[PDB]
C-alpha cells in the first residue's frame, strides 16, 4: 500500500517548484520536509504519495465539536497515514497521534521588521505603540493562551482582546504585515521560520532577543500505526548521519539572499 | 511498588548533599534530576527510590559478549524501573529501552583552557600541539567513533590513537585536565556541561564554537514498561509549564560563580 504523507505549504519546508506546471506526484514540491520524506521513505522501504492537508492548518481541536483539524485531523480520522512538516511535538497532540523523536529543535521568537525598537518579550509587553501577534490554530498561539509567566500573560491579554485582530492565517501573511507596518507589528513566530526569513530579501526583518521556549518538530503517525517505530528510529539514524544538518544548511543558508 | 530510578553522580544532575551522612534515602541527593524525578513521581503518582548506577556508566553494549553496561544495563537486565539522568537519545539505545521526549536539548562542544587558540573543530584537527579528548564510554565518543564526516573523522583518527589516551573516566577528570593543561588540552562534551562548568570558579575554561550536533537528553524506561506513556506526557507537560526552563536556571546560572 502507498503511504498518504500529509504536509502543509510553507517555506522553506514545502513549496511548489517554479516549474510545477510541467510536472506531476511528488515532483511538483521541493524543500526541506520533501528531501525529509524522500530519506525516510527509503530507509523505512516504502512508497509515499505528498498530499497538501485540505484546511491549510497544522492541528487543534474544536472546542465545542472536539473535532480535530488539520494534519492532526487528516491521521486522527485516517485520512493520512503518516505527517511529514514542521508540526510541533505538544502534549495535546501526543495524546491523540504518536511523534517520533524530534527532527528539529526550536523556539518561540520575535520577528521585526528591522530598526524597530524592540529586542525582548518584555519591550513588546511594556508599550502599546507596536502591534504583535502570532499565527493561528498553531502551538505558538496556545503557548501564550496558556503562559502563566507575567510576561506573556500580559502579552496574551493584550493580543487577545487586539482590534483589529492581530493573528495571521499564515507565516506569509504575518511576514507581509511586518514589512508593510512601518515597524508597527512584530510578529511572533517560530526561530526557524524566523532565521529563514531573515535570509530572505528585501532582508528587511530580523530575528531579536532569545528564544521564549524550547521544542521540537517531530514526524507524526496516527496512534497503533505499523510505521511510527521504523519512522522513528529512521529520524535518529538521519539525525546521527548528520543528514538532518545538511538539510537545514541547503535550505537556510545555501540559498540565503541577503 | 515503589520505583526503583537509576542515576548517575554528575554536577549538577546528581550530587550527594554536603551532609548526605545525616541523612537518608532520597534526601541525600540534590540536583537537577533529583529535583526532576520528584516532579515526574509527582505528576505520574508513584513512589520511587534513587539509586546511582553501580558501575557509573551511562550505557554501551559490549561487542562480542553483548552485555550492556551502566544506567541502559539496568534498565535491561530489569535493575532498575526508570532513568532519569543525562542520557543521550541515540538509535542504539533506542533499539533496547523507551525514551521520553526530550527533557533537554543540547550538542557536543569544545571545553577550552581560556587564551587557548582554538575556536573550532576544524581548528582542532588542523593542528596537533593541543591534545583533545572525551568522555570515556559515552554518546559523545561513539559520535566521532561513527562520524563519517571529515573533520570528525580526522579527529576520531587521533584521539583513538594518541598515547597516553586523551580520553577520561569522568567530566571532573577531563575539566581538571583542561584546567592544569596550561592549553594544550581541549576537552570535548556535552554542551550543556560545557556551559555549566563555564560559571564555575575558578572561572578558566570557556566554551568555544558551535555545537558539533544536536540531540536530546530523555527519561529512560525498560521496553514494554507500564511507565512510559505517563513518564513521556509528564516531560511534555512540564516543558510546556516552564519548570524544565526553571531547573536549568536554578542550577546553572542562579548558582553560577563567575
Ligand atoms: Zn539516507
Ligand atoms: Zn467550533
Ligand atoms: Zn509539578
Amino acid at each position: 500500500k502507498t503511504v498518504v504523507v500529509t504536509t502543509i505549504l510553507e517555506s522553506p519546508y514545502v513549496m511548489m517548484k517554479k516549474n510545477h506546471e510541467m510536472l506531476e506526484g511528488n515532483e511538483r514540491y521541493e524543500g526541506y520536509c520533501v528531501d525529509l520524506a524522500a530519506e525516510i521513505a527509503k530507509h523505512c522501504g516504502f512508497k509515499y504519495k505528498l498530499t497538501i492537508v485540505g484546511d491549510g492548518k497544522y492541528g487543534a481541536r474544536d472546542a465545542d465539536t472536539k473535532i480535530w483539524n488539520g494534519m492532526v485531523g487528516e491521521l486522527v480520522y485516517g485520512k493520512a497515514d503518516i505527517a511529514i512538516a514542521p508540526l510541533t511535538i505538544t502534549l495535546v497532540r501526543e495524546e491523540v497521534i504518536d511523534f517520533s523523536k524530534p527532527f528539529m529543535s526550536l523556539g518561540i521568537s520575535i520577528m521585526i521588521k528591522k530598526g524597530t525598537p524592540i529586542e525582548s518579550a518584555e519591550d513588546l509587553s511594556k508599550q502599546t505603540e507596536i502591534a504583535y501577534g502570532t499565527l493561528d490554530s498553531g502551538s505558538t498561539k496556545e503557548f501564550f493562551r496558556r503562559s502563566k509567566i507575567a510576561v506573556f500573560d500580559k502579552m496574551w491579554t493584550y493580543m487577545r482582546s487586539a482590534e483589529p485582530s492581530v493573528f495571521v492565517r499564515t507565516t506569509a501573511e504575518g511576514v507581509a504585515r511586518v514589512r508593510k507596518s512601518k515597524g508597527k507589528y512584530a510578529y511572533l513566530l517560530e526561530s526557524t521560520m524566523n532565521e529563514y526569513i531573515e535570509q530572505r530579501k528585501p532582508c528587511d526583518t530580523m530575528k531579536v532577543g532569545g528564544n521564549l521556549d524550547s521544542k521540537g518538530y517531530g514526524i507524526a503517525t496516527p496512534k497503533g500505526s505499523s510505521l511510527g517505530n521504523a519512522v522513528n528510529l529512521a529520524v535518529l539514524k538521519l539525525n546521527e548521519q548528520g543528514l538532518l544538518d545538511k538539510l537545514k544548511n541547503k535550505w537556510w543558508y545555501d540559498k540565503g539572499e541577503c
